[PDB]
């Protein structure tokens, strides 16, 4: 790699888990069992190789359109990941953070998510970004009446609004846009994913499903990123 060239953020859609446990002829929760313990794995290589942000695709706001005992068994995923792996995230200086609407979660999950943010609360390293009940239209929608409403209580219309100012209103008004969105499983879709923040993201549709998703593929992937002439509507 080069090492001037690491990219600040990069964002994740982890897919391909039911595909993995069907291979094996195993129930899909299986897959998201191992595809949450592979999260471990790309944390760490993401940390170590100093990735300042990573965002992971956890739990769309379509995903309520799954079976219900596969959407309670992610949801509570969480829960298991923090128990055994909060210790080595407050460690290697690692931030929790989280996108959506977080509110709409198990109880138990909330707590387990926020003892986590609050335990790391003033760590420096990298921050993992779970994006949780999270879409971009739905990010949008709720950050657009915010909007409405701090532009009325502050006497101000909607010339203050361009680019700039949606983007310090956005649930990631704390992080760049990705340099990468990496997509696992081979489809080539951002199905609701950042879709404001990703406008010029380069992106990387890899063919391992998530779970044999390694540090090895992470970085072929940012060794690709790093051959990509990024233009930004202007000439190279
Ligand atoms: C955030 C946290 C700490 C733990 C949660 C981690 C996990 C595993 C969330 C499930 C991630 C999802 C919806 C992956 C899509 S794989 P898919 O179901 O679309 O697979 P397929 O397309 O059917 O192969
Ligand atoms: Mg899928």
């Amino acid at each position: 790699l080069d090492s001037s060239n690491i990219p600040e953020h990069i964002a994740i859609i982890m897919d391909g888990n039911g595909r993995w446990a069907k291979k094996r002829k195993m129930p899909r929760i299986k897959g998201h069992y191992e595809g949450m313990q592979t999260i471990k794995k790309i944390t760490r290589i993401a940390s170590d190789i100093g990735v300042k942000y990573l965002t992971l695709y956890a739990f769309s706001t379509e995903n309520w359109s799954r079976p219900e005992s596969e959407v309670n068994y992610i949801m509570n995923l969480p829960v298991n990941f923090l128990k055994t792996f909060l210790p080595e995230l407050i460690e290697k200086n690692v931030k929790v953070e989280t996108i959506g609407f977080t509110d709409k979660l198990p109880k138990s999950t909330i707590e387990a998510i926020n003892n986590a943010k609050e335990k790391t609360a003033n760590n420096t390293g990298l921050k993992l970004i779970f994006a949780i009940n999270y879409g971009g239209r739905a990010e949008l929608v709720h950050s657009i009446k915010n909007m409405f409403d701090e532009l009325h209580q502050q006497g101000l219309n909607s010339d203050i609004i361009d680019e700039t100012y949606i983007n310090n209103h956005l649930m990631t008004k704390d992080y760049p846009d990705p340099e990468l969105l990496i997509r696992t499983s081979g489809e080539q879709r951002i199905s609701n994913f950042l879709i404001w923040q990703v406008s010029y993201s380069e992106f990387i549709f890899n063919q391992k499903l998530w779970p044999d998703f390694d540090e090895d593929e992470l970085i072929k992937c940012i060794k690709i990123y790093q051959s990509r002439q990024r233009r930004f509507g202007g000439l190279s």
